């Protein structure tokens, strides 16, 4: 949990428009910048919140703005390009907001507004979004090369922000299908070093609840075995989405809506016979975002999430204007909302019929359960991991090559504050031990995690992160460099210049 | 949790046989008993588990043995009397099993073996079972005064073995009607000296979830202002009840099932008004038996539970073949059974309909949520304050006479291990911190605070167990004392004969 309030509002400042830079600026280090640690943090984030007078009103709005730091020998660089996707360069062109976006309708088309990751596939970089268009952009000058539709290829109508990658270079994402569900499978660069995209298939494919009502997904769980895919109670309106959206004026935001008496509907495939599995695994209501780690233990699959308890759509809360408000009313507005809190699901991968109205959760070390019931329903409860009011630990990293999808340890991830950014966290998923970081008035951002080449260790290396310090006393930013053992600051790179808030990236080796 | 196995098998001594004794044994006194502790720790279980060669089937069957610890200026007494009620006379007269028990049919009328507990009804003392039969017994000498058969005062078919007791002598407890749950509150001893049980009366009554189906009720909670019932989903099937028992030959265990698609309903009452409010609290499955206290906060009721998660009933695990088998087959057979955990709900009292769809606990510290539906019915989540595999934090006690129904930070409590009592637990409820006291092959009993009778802080006293120690190079059984602050041994009061399982009791100050 956070030990911190925040009166003075300095959090307004992740909401505020900066511009790019046309050349890499000098981070002033203080504390050793670790010798080994050579390459890019990539990141992306909304970086302008208006056009001319036209305002931005969602979180999720804002125009993507990449950013760059730099490492090589203890020395860092800070580097920031606008996408130059449709819906920024049409924005430029024509001095309005011409796209709609997530929760800001456009008065008189998808956008592509690719502000919330970026990814590899084959020897190309991609930004993205939710929808149907991912930007190629150039990971060392951060100029935008292409636009491409992932219509073009496969049969989705988006595709998630959250990827999972194969340590070959295979990419697995899922997306909605207007009903199903679709796995989208690219491969690694091959020999005839055609671009992998166009190799896309869709290899397996999960049922919908609702034939007229899909739910939102965010991300999804893999194994080497499995793919597993939460089916949360948000879901979005076929007939408020699929009308004429500029008669009646609406964004996307507009055509969501909880589904009351679903709850969670939890859902396996078997990724190497491309097969769904049919267990009705079912739980209590809750909103989910980022999947932490999957694993498989004996005949069982665990799968650690960030939840958010209740079925209200947690994106409500996190419009502008609420976000900008002063701390009172910020505290004040996340009283109803979800709560957030992680858990561990258990899935049995056995069910025996004979076991019908017990627990076929066997395992030694889980509090997790698993009931088979007569309708051959499978309800599970959770062991929390972590629990906090108001406290999320969210947007979660894990030493990714080395444990995806395997039997882990350690996460790290970026605590919420009744929303507001304020501390980062590692949590040891086994004992349930945390760790925090935290400093007075300073906005940090997801926490990514870089192995030391010589590890021993699952927690051998550090996490990076973005640090907003707004307040004079202090330069405006800079990249945090934290030791992953104990979150001990190692070294800070201060940088003359605002940087608002940013979602999700990776770190480049070179 | 627990850190220890049990391969020597010596939990086997909980369930064996002893004799009475004709008057008081002194206890070898190690460290230093407090002067300050006057009194008696009375405490009842089985001590007869068979008669004859006829054999007792479950933890609930043996007949009723009345235990006394004494205290008195730093020295020691125990002694112990098997209650003499009708189902022990009756097995005693004719030499085998003739009332019907929990879960042991006798061959050839409701069993009155008061086993489980033992509390005051104005100045006298009651041996009690969960059935309408209650015992009078003299807490001086151990001897059993009279059989008192509530029905001839108000109309249940049971009772409770917790029931509550306010400050001034009022008792209040719950029982199933043949339907409804109806409170009964019992007033203190008045001027005229009258027996109080001859004044009670039904004050407000809970509805039924199922018209044919009654659910199993063990405990339930009690505020200044509020009386609070869980319904669970172990149900008592009338149809199998109420049947001619000795026909196909059933006891109290055949007639329980569990209903696997109603969850947990939980109920509210206005004490004062003596009424019952309509508010439809739903959460999932579990199994409860002890509250562990129950407060008022703002509009809110926090409700402190020890639950089962799963619908299965727990008292399937507990027949006595089960519990002295080796300690793999103990840990083998509870590894499919419901898995325990504390948690907390959060009832709001205030539902307002504007705030259908969100979460109404509005409070700062905790993560419990409240869920208004369209349909009306309130969906919960838990704040979760203890988990452990297979580890029971369970038998609560809290310092009762100055914080129960009462906003409270501690409790203590008896930890099993795969059913097995193993050591004993202290809880903060505010931080989820935990004390353990745990020596090897030494299995204790629900723990009993007392405080400091100049005490001004809530765990400012001393919590006592009996303490079972087989196997040679020690003596049989023990009384421990622990400090209450951190669970550090005070002193202990060894006795040269066995002593089996007991589920509650009191501390009677003299
Ligand atoms: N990560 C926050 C949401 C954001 O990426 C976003 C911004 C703009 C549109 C959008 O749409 C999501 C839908 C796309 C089409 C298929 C259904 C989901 C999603
Ligand atoms: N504490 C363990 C259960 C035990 O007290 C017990 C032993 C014997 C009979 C019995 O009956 C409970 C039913 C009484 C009638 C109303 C329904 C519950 C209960
Ligand atoms: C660094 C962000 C701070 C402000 C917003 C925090 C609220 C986050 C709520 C849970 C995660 C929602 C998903 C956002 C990340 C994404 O777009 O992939
Ligand atoms: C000291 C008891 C040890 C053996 C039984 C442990 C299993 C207890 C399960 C939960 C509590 C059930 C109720 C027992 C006490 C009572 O009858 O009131
Ligand atoms: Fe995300
Ligand atoms: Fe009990």
């Amino acid at each position: 949990s956070s030990q911190v309030e925040h009166p003075a509002g300095g959090y307004k400042k992740l909401f505020e428009t900066v511009e790019e830079l046309s050349s890499p600026l000098t981070a002033h280090v203080t504390g050793r910048i670790p010798l080994w640690l050579t390459g890019s943090l990539l990141r992306c984030g909304p970086g302008l919140f208006e056009v001319g007078s036209e305002p931005f009103y969602h979180l999720f709005d804002g125009q993507a703005l990449l950013h760059k730091f730099d490492f090589k020998e203890g020395h860092v660089t800070y580097h920031r390009r606008f996408i130059r996707t449709d819906a920024y360069v049409r924005a430029m062109t024509e001095k309005r907001i011409v796209i709609t976006e997530f929760g800001t309708c456009a008065f008189p088309e998808v956008t592509d507004n690719a502000l919330v990751n970026i990814y590899p596939v084959g020897e190309d970089y991609y930004a993205c979004t939710e929808t149907n268009f991912i930007t190629k952009v150039n990971p060392e000058t951060l100029e935008t090369i292409k636009q491409v539709d992932l219509c073009n290829y496969v049969s989705v109508n988006g595709a998630t922000a959250h990827p999972h990658i194969e340590n070959d270079g295979t990419v697995y994402n899922i997306g909605n299908c207007f009903i199903a569900y679709n796995i989208v499978k690219i491969p690694p660069l091959q020999a005839d070093k055609e671009d992998p995209i166009s190799k896309s298939e869709i290899v397996v494919q999960f049922p919908c609840s609702d034939r007229f009502k899909p739910s939102y997904v965010h991300s999804f769980g893999l194994t080497p075995n499995y793919i597993v895919f939460v089916e949360t109670p948000v879901k979005i309106n076929l007939f408020k989405f699929l009308s004429s959206w500029s008669l009646w004026g609406a964004n996307y935001m507009d055509c969501f809506e909880s589904n009351e008496t679903m709850g969670v509907w939890l859902h396996i495939a078997d990724k190497k016979r491309k097969k769904y599995i049919n267990n009705k695994y079912r739980t209590s209501p809750f909103n989910l975002f980022h999947h932490i780690n999957t694993y498989e233990d004996h005949e069982f699959l665990i799968v650690d999430l960030c939840c958010w308890k209740g079925f209200e759509f947690v994106y409500n809360y996190l419009y502008l204007a609420n976000l900008r408000e002063n701390w009172e009313e910020v505290k004040k507005n996340a009283r109803k909302a979800p709560q957030p809190e992680v858990r561990r699901y258990v899935l049995p991968l056995n069910i025996d019929k004979a076991d019908t109205g017990k627990n076929l959760v066997t395992l030694p070390n889980t509090t997790a359960t698993a009931i088979l019931c007569s309708d051959e329903t499978i309800w599970l409860e959770p062991e929390v991991l972590f629990s906090g009011p108001r406290q999320a630990f969210e947007f979660p990293q894990i030493n990714y090559q080395k444990y995806g999808g395997k039997p882990y340890t350690y996460a790290y991830g970026l605590g919420l504050n009744h929303f507001v950014p304020d501390r980062l966290c590692k949590l040891n998923v086994k004992t349930k031990e945390t760790w925090v970081w935290q400093e007075p008035d300073s906005y940090p951002s997801e926490p990514i995690f870089v192995s030391h080449p010589d590890a021993l260790e699952e927690d051998d290396g550090v996490v990076l992160s973005v640090v907003v310090s707004p307040g004079a006393g202090q330069k405006p930013a800079y990249l945090l460099i934290l030791n992953a053992k104990d979150l001990s600051e190692v070294a800070r790179a201060e940088v003359e210049i605002n940087i608002p808030v940013t979602f999700h990236g990776l770190f480049k080796k070179s």
